[PDB]
Formats: structure tokens, sequence, C-alpha cells
């Protein structure tokens, strides 16, 4: 058929219950992962094709970058309890990966402040038990989809994007097969 198990997805062996519709992993310190966000905008063009009442969620991870990567993690956790992931999300990366100025916890707040996050409540945010369980949520839905590696997209916690199974030459075709995968698995 057109989509096909194996090759645009696989199925996972262990369905994980009451997941997110449409859930991506992904590392600030993941070269892949800023190709995918900020050149190929893959989440942008997976939610332009979402059918209506189906959200689209996104975790960081941790094993990549040790200290940093964690911070990073409580840091995604604060932008979701804030509700400001599409204000951080661009200079977050570029302060990792292009002009690599984040290199503690402090440049990761100095972002947020500088988005217009007020200091108190991004501190108040960081140290909260609120975050903390966004953290724990985020290390958990790892362990579910027993993740191997970044980028990750997983959808009704069954199926696994397989971009390793779709056309890789325009950047276009590609993306666009990712997207349309992603929609094919939503409504299956």
């Amino acid at each position: 058929a057109q989509y096909e198990d194996g090759k645009q997805y696989t199925t996972l062996e262990k369905p994980v219950a009451g997941a997110p519709q449409v859930l991506e992993f992904f590392s600030f310190f993941c070269p892949h992962c800023y190709q995918f966000e900020e050149v190929l905008h893959i989440s942008d063009n997976v939610k332009k094709k979402l059918p209506e009442g189906v959200k689209m969620t996104k975790y960081h991870v941790n094993f990549m970058g040790g200290d940093l990567g964690k911070d990073l993690t409580q840091a995604w956790a604060v932008a979701m309890a804030l509700g400001v992931e599409d204000k951080v999300t661009v200079p977050l990366f570029e302060g990792v990966q292009k002009t690599q100025t984040i290199r503690s916890a402090s440049d990761i707040r100095d972002v947020f402040i500088n988005a217009g996050i007020k200091g108190e409540e991004y501190d108040a945010a960081w140290n909260s038990f609120v975050v903390k369980s966004l953290v724990a949520q985020q290390e958990k839905a790892a362990a579910d989809v027993q993740l191997r590696g970044v980028p990750a997209m997983f959808v009704n916690g069954k199926y696994q994007l397989n971009p390793q199974g779709m056309d890789t030459s325009n950047m276009d075709v590609f993306v666009q097969q990712y997207a349309d995968t992603v929609k094919y698995l939503s409504e299956k």
C-alpha cells in the first residue's frame, strides 16, 4: 500500500496507554533536532495537517549534554508550565547550537528573561514541584516508548515515525511525507 508498517512507520510491540496523541522527543543538544525544528520545521508541518481535536506534545530528553542536558529538560518543563514554548524554542536551539552561548543553567534562564518572562516567575517555576513532575513525566514517556534516539515521534502511543523509510532528497517531499504519515497514523 501507500503507507506501510516497516516503511514510513513502525509499530510498538508494547503500546503505551494514555499517551499523548502526537508525541515528539527532542534535545536542544541534538544536531538532527536543530535541523528537524529550525530548518525542516517538522513539528509545524505536522501540526498544519493534524485532524481537529488532535494535539501535538513535545518532550525534551536528558541523555545528551550531561548536566546541561538535564537543565534543559527542566527548563523545557518550565516552558510547558508557563506556556511559553513558542517564545523560547528558537533562542534555546540557537543558544546551544549556533552561538553556543548556553553553557550553564544561568545561561538558559537568560533566554527566558530576554524573551520577556519575569525572573521571579521563571525562578518560582524552576523550583516548583509542578515542574519536577513535568520533568518526571518527560522521563517516564521516554521509558514507555523505550526511546533509543532523538528526534522521534510517536502517534497514539502505538506507532513510531520512521524517517529512515521515507525519501531524503528534497527536504520538502521528505517533510511532506513525514507530516502526511503523522496525519495518516492519527486517523488509524
